[PDB]
């Protein structure tokens, strides 16, 4: 009997483990699914979506004691007091002042995980969470001094709750957190909390994916935007894929500790259009570009080292003055302006402009249609964002079909039967 069925384990040269097919996979199909080995739901969507399982439900039932957990009904309540209770009493007596981060919560989830269930899980029907990697020999100062930092964190908000190993064995923990732990983002992308996905992660990076992640509450999917041979690597995109080739190493050997290898970062065939200029009466000459991308490349990074702390109207503000300073040597289908849009439109979203964000919506689809591969979920679910706006601002004909755009894509990436396409259809019905 096959572990995973179609699929095996195997020794990619050069990539340490990976997921191998042996036996054909076409367009839509379901490699196979992971159920969360540890998740832990974004303290934004408290009272929004089940803690447990992550339904999106109105009317979810909160937990009597700290009144800050919400569940779908008594189940989900259940199912999830083993880790909740590593909380409850402490949300009651500190307040606000009660702040371990995401990473430290869904650490100790996994801390709580691991004395429970020493054996492998069926997450761990491939890779078990002992076996990941965590490149602690590459680890810079700065992330060697986070990796303390969320030590010293999950000692000072679970030291009463949770037995922990030494200290060297922390370490390890949260290094192979930063290497293989996942994001859950809704269908318009929106995030929704972090988990722990152990036959996922054992997937190697390509900027040419074969396979996308989706997930169906905290089930994650794994389905395919191409043909997949017997005898090939299954790759998925650890990251996001609109930025340049030098982008995305830069991201990929700081929190992966590799260089990419795959078709586009040999070719480099969209950097082109990704950095496109302006034709002025000059043109731009290279060092201006270089000078501009330099900037663009640091906002980029200020906005996501600054994003937790940094209101709406301050996030706004930089979009606006940035794309007005970037837009003397970019054109609007750049993706370091494409950036500042998609920013600004999401304030614009959050303060009820909805002509507003429908504007820069309007602006960013054709680009990222292009700039992203043709099954995305980005482009899908920007698809969705406009359908949405169209629909609220009552152009049902435009909305329709913007909705239709998502559909076709999520077909592929979520399925024909996902909850997501049906809730879409019902949206096109009323
Ligand atoms: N395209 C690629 N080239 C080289 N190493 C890669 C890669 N994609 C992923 N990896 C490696 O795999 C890590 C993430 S976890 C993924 C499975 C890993 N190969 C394992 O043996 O457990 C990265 O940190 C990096 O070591
Ligand atoms: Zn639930
Ligand atoms: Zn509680
Ligand atoms: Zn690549």
């Amino acid at each position: 009997a096959e572990a995973r069925g179609g699929l095996e384990r195997f020794c990619s040269a050069g990539k340490g483990r990976g997921l191998r097919a042996l036996r054909p996979f076409h367009v839509g199909d379901l490699l196979f699914s992971c159920p969360a080995y540890a998740c832990v739901l974004t303290v934004g969507e408290r009272g929004h979506h089940c803690e447990c399982c992550f339904a999106r439900k109105e009317g979810l039932s909160k937990c009597g004691r700290c009144k800050q957990a919400f569940y779908c009904d008594v189940e989900c309540q259940k199912e999830d007091w083993p880790l909740h209770k590593l909380e409850c009493s402490s949300m009651v007596v500190l307040g606000e002042n009660w702040n371990p981060s995401e990473t430290v919560r869904l650490t100790a989830r996994i801390l709580a995980k691991q004395k429970i269930h020493p054996e492998r899980t069926p997450s761990e029907k491939l890779l078990a969470v002992r076996e990941f990697e965590s490149h602690l020999d590459k680890l810079d100062n700065e992330k060697k001094d986070l990796i303390q930092s969320d030590i010293a964190a999950l000692h000072q908000f679970y030291s009463k709750y949770l037995e922990f190993p030494d200290h060297s064995s922390l370490v390890v923990l949260f290094a192979q957190v930063n290497c293989n732990g996942f994001t859950i983002e809704d269908e318009e992308l929106s995030h929704l909390g972090s988990a722990i996905f152990p036959d996922v992660a054992l997937m190697n990076h390509s900027c040419c994916p074969n396979v996308i992640v989706t997930y169906k509450g905290t089930l994650a999917e794994v389905r395919a935007v191409q043909e997949i041979h017997p005898g090939d690597e299954v790759f998925t995109s650890y990251i996001d894929l609109l930025y340049p080739t030098e982008d995305r190493n830069d991201r990929l050997r700081d929190s992966y500790f590799f260089t990419c290898e795959c078709r586009e970062c040999t070719t480099k065939d969209k950097d082109k259009a990704k950095v496109e200029v302006r034709k002025l009466s000059s043109p731009p000459q290279a060092e201006a570009i270089r000078d501009m991308v330099r900037y663009a490349r640091n906002v980029i990074e200020e906005f996501r080292r600054a994003k937790h702390y940094k209101s709406p109207s301050e996030l706004l503000e930089i979009c606006e003055l940035s794309q007005e300073k970037m837009s003397s040597v970019f054109e609007d289908s750049n993706v370091y302006m494409l950036h500042m849009m998609y920013q600004a439109m999401g304030v614009c979203l959050y303060m009820q402009d909805w002509e507003g964000a429908l504007k820069y919506g309007q602006k960013i689809i054709k680009p990222y249609s292009k700039h992203y591969p043709v099954y995305s979920l980005n482009v899908a679910s920007m698809w969705l964002k406009l359908g949405r706006l169209y629909m609220g601002l009552e152009n049902k004909a435009a909305g329709e079909k913007a909705l239709k755009k998502a559909i076709a894509i999520m077909e592929v990436a979520h399925g024909k039967d996902h909850p997501y396409i049906s809730e879409i259809k019902q949206e096109i019905e009323s």
